């Protein structure tokens, strides 16, 4: 399955040509393919990340200061999954009288998740890093564009995940968290991704009603197999998945409650 019906840029992706003119930090970055047109090296991370800002800047009014050294975010994918959480949760049904209430895990150095879903939706985000470097600019990245009414950055420590974070402080229910990549002997390794999702499957027979939905989007086809098998194991009674894409970045969307 293609790019969500919504996303802005299902039916108008980025016009390279058009971004050189207007930002001469993102024209420095780009060069002339054998086509004629106006192309860029996806695998030079200072491209990359003037691709992103300059994208998040036009778009989306939004200006964000992030390293080399962590995680850069591909826009276009990302509303992906910020359409598929509107699908959800309802949100295309509702109106502005309903705040909504989610929680982004390992929010990263841009922040991403939760500045898009603040400025589009007007969605109230706790976001949680364990990494240093990307707690600060994510910290940055909210309070400059002003979005700390709605997006609480947090620090959690390195063995914790959702459980440590909602406690006295916490809202009393949650609409949804999110949380994407990276995360001789005859059986095969789980690996990074599908431990961790399963350390999100946990802390959620904890939680259960407390959040509307629990979901994750996952960078390897084989974890979603497996994550549908240990929800059954469960009892979990609701579960719903998808798929998403930008070009060949593709991502297997999965989502559980307890709600009927
Ligand atoms: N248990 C945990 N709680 C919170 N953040 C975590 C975590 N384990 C890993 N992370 C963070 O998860 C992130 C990688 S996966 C999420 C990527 C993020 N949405 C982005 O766009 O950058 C890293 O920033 C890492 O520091």
């Amino acid at each position: 399955k293609s790019m969500h019906a919504r996303n802005r840029y299902k039916d108008k992706p980025p016009d390279f040509a058009y971004l050189a003119s207007k930002y001469p930090d993102f024209k420095q970055h780009v060069q002339i393919n054998l086509n004629g047109r106006v192309s860029l090296n996806f695998k030079d991370p200072e491209a990359v990340r003037a691709l992103t800002c300059t994208l998040l800047r036009e778009d989306f009014g939004l200006s964000i200061d992030i390293p080399l050294e962590r995680l850069i975010p591909t826009v276009p994918l990302r509303l992906n999954y910020i359409h598929w959480v509107e699908d959800l949760i309802g949100h295309q049904d509702s109106d502005k009288s309903t705040l909504r209430r989610g929680i982004d895990i390992g929010t990263g150095a841009s922040c991403i998740y939760p500045l898009l879903g603040a400025t589009l939706n007007g969605w109230y985000f706790l976001a949680t890093e364990v990494d240093d470097m990307c707690f600060n600019y994510a910290k940055k990245n909210v309070e400059q564009n002003n979005l700390s009414d709605l997006i609480k950055v947090v620090k959690v420590p390195q063995k914790t995940l959702l459980m440590d974070a909602l406690k006295e402080e916490s809202e009393i229910i949650y609409d949804f968290c999110m949380c994407n990549p990276p995360f001789i002997t005859e059986i095969m390794a789980e690996g990074g991704e599908l431990e961790f999702v399963k350390r999100i499957i946990h802390d959620s027979l904890q939680l259960k009603k407390r959040l509307r939905w629990y979901s994750c989007m996952l960078g390897k086809k084989c974890s979603l197999a497996p994550l549908k098998e240990e929800l059954r194991i469960q009892g979990v009674p609701k579960v719903t998945y998808t798929e998403f894409c930008q070009g060949r970045t593709m991502r297997w969307a999965l989502a559980w409650s307890f709600y009927d």
